[PDB]
């Protein structure tokens, strides 16, 4: 259960400074999404940046010292405007995620079944520990409630990242640091993610 239930209660409560929204429009069909950033799911801020140099963006990103976990909103109640505004007007979304596990790995999921079987195989192709999810599972992020699915098509992938997956791609892996400590792995996995993306969706 989430400290908050939609977005206008969570302004409501928590002062500006501690939170921040933050959008790249580049008439991409694609929209990279990432609900959960900074301090909330640490390291989907990175990877959305990097991603944003070819991709519109959409950034939710938790800035408290600590505490952050207070920030999140699960996909099926985020309803910040900025967001639903720019999932509305793009065609496709990839929404990254972080959960919690030592172990690295990456599971993919979302409405887009083909895509997403498709990003499994070039992850694993690539030597990225990637399995798909189906429909049944629990992080398939399959609900027409899912912000990533209210799109022009409702076509969405899901990207959940370990706590180690993510603990790889950086130096120092703390809110100050991990944009200035990006790793060969960081940028290792974001080609992958460009290579498939520009394929991918034509
Ligand atoms: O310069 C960033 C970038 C890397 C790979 C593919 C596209 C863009």
């Amino acid at each position: 259960e989430d400290v908050y239930q939609n977005f206008e209660e969570l302004k409501n409560n928590e002062d500006p400074s501690d939170y921040g929204v933050v959008t790249k429009e580049t008439g991409s069909p694609v929209l990279v999404l990432a609900i959960h950033g900074g301090g909330i799911e640490g390291g989907t801020s990175e990877v959305a940046r990097e991603l944003s140099k070819e991709y519109s963006m959409y950034l939710f990103e938790g800035l408290k010292s600590a505490g952050n976990s207070v920030l999140h909103i699960t996909s099926t109640h985020f309803d910040e405007p900025r967001a639903l505004k720019m999932t509305g007007n793009h065609e496709y979304v990839i929404s990254l995620h972080g959960y919690a596990e030592e172990d690295q790995q990456i599971e993919v999921g979302g409405t887009d079944r083909v895509r997403a079987a498709d990003l499994v195989e070039k992850l694993q192709h690539a030597g990225f520990p990637a399995v798909l999810l189906n429909m049944d599972h629990p992080h398939a992020g399959v609900s027409p409630n899912n912000i990533a699915n209210k799109s022009k098509t409702g076509l969405s992938i899901q990207i959940e990242m370990s706590t180690g997956f993510r603990k790889s791609l950086f130096g120092i892996f703390s809110l100050k640091s991990r944009a200035v400590t990006q790793n060969e792995r960081f940028y290792e996995f974001t080609e992958v993610m460009f290579r498939f993306l520009k394929n991918s969706y034509l």
